[PDB]
């Protein structure tokens, strides 16, 4: 009887830890893109500019 | 004239248990298979990926 339950609990287990893992993914791909970003720009303002003769 | 009728139950409260435990040892067998495949994909699903170069 109580082997059944164990199974069946244990699948919401993975299921969760799933659903949770995804955020943490996704997350860290949509700060690549900032992250990367900002640090370009930047650098080619601080780089940049023009001089009268 | 008692005894007669002790036997023929005593056969009926064997198949009866028989019957139940075919029940639970079958759906343990049904469960085996799902709870296996889920966390398989499960894990594959949250291990594997593309990365841009």
């Amino acid at each position: 009887a109580i082997g059944i339950g164990t199974l069946i609990i244990f699948i919401a287990m993975v299921l969760v830890a799933a659903v949770a893992a995804a955020v943490l993914i996704n997350t860290s791909g949509f700060l690549q893109q900032k992250a990367m970003a900002t640090g370009k720009e930047s650098t080619e303002q601080v780089a940049s500019g023009l001089l009268c003769s």
